[PDB]
């Protein structure tokens, strides 16, 4: 539901992430981190299941954020993948990938894998 | 480094990823799945790091796909998360996380896990 | 620390972990899943730092649970890699890996990832 | 199928695992890293199932190694999940999981995930 995922949702880290379900299914907004080498807002872009199934079932999506914005620059990008499970207590709970640029050799060290729970705020 | 993200890229599934990488860090472009409950294209769209190290690193970028289109719905998304390595014979080598929309009781199995490496033959 | 790790466990989808931490730093016991194609008790094996870092760090260990034993066999196995963190509240943080056995043709999909958290019980 | 997979094995970084595969699901043996805060040899544990199906699917199976022996502590430990494929060219397709023991501060970034292909060259 475009209205169910469109808002202002919080992590368990008190990360902040802002977004906007579209009628095609593209979801667009800004994201801010509580931890690593990040500071301030930075753009992120994904897409959604906009016809999901009539059951109990969530709704899939996923987005993206490369960490550089006019301040900084951490040379690394993020991708959250999970579903949006609606009504009173909606959450979107997610698994992540975060990939840096590294040199071949230490390319096998190159990706953490992690999970963040995501509350919608009124 | 930069511009050479742009082109046609296959997997070895033999799938097709078509994208266009912007100046300042957008990806957008079309996924055609040789596997999976998919048929035709599919939209997709991303970011990159437009401004990487100048030591001999690789460039960090990711992007995800909603398998929803004219045709079918799948009900499920998935991400891919890598690095792109220019040169002579440039790769995208990613790990990706497919989620599909379950029940709760299901949740916990909603999730795959794999990789795969992009070349543009 | 062989003592603070050894004991009976449970994760939030009710399932039981019974462990034994060697000097030596292995971990034997048995598994019993809420969830999936299992039935009774499965045998683990694994291996734990017996020497860890002496500030609040937490001890890295790991273990695996093949899913066949004298009632069923689900042809699918189980890694658990995380870390224990000791206290008044014991808990384990894992992210795991279960890869089932399938045709090469369906290998993209063989691998499921999630995580679970375990409590310890008195 | 079976005993194949006992053997000295090689991934493509060139590490090296020497497995012990017993007629009831265990898995005993050393391995030894070519790249990390690691140096000679260290023991490793696991399981694979010692009943497959008939049809043409793997055998999957998964061990563990803390790095820890009487010559450096990394105070890590890693996980392999994956199958193993016999026939004229076998091979075990697996993906880890490498956790480092971290204050809870740094937990968030404790894990890294890759996949490792082992043959017997
Ligand atoms: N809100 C979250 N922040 C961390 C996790 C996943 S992304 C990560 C922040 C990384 C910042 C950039 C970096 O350090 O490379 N969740
Ligand atoms: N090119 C690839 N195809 C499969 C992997 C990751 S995404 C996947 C296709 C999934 C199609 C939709 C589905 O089956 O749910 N890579
Ligand atoms: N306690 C847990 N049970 C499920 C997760 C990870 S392992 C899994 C049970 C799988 C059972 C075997 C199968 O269905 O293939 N945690
Ligand atoms: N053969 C492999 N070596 C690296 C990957 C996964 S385990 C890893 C070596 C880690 C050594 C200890 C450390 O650096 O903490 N595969």
């Amino acid at each position: 539901a475009e209205a169910g995922i469109t808002g202002t949702w919080y992590n368990q880290l008190g990360s902040t992430f802002i977004v906007t379900a579209g009628a095609d299914g593209a979801l667009t907004g800004t994201y801010e981190s509580a931890v690593g080498n990040a500071e301030s807002r930075y753009v992120l872009t994904g897409r959604y299941d906009s016809a999901p199934a009539t059951d109990g079932s969530g709704t899939a999506l996923g987005w993206t954020v490369a960490w550089k914005n006019n301040y900084r620059n951490a040379h690394s990008a993020t991708t959250w993948s999970g579903q949006y499970v609606g009504g009173a207590e909606a959450r979107i709970n997610t698994q992540w990938l975060l990939t840096s640029g590294t040199t071949e050799a230490n390319a096998w060290k190159s990706t953490l894998v992690g999970h963040d729970t995501f509350t919608k705020v009124k």
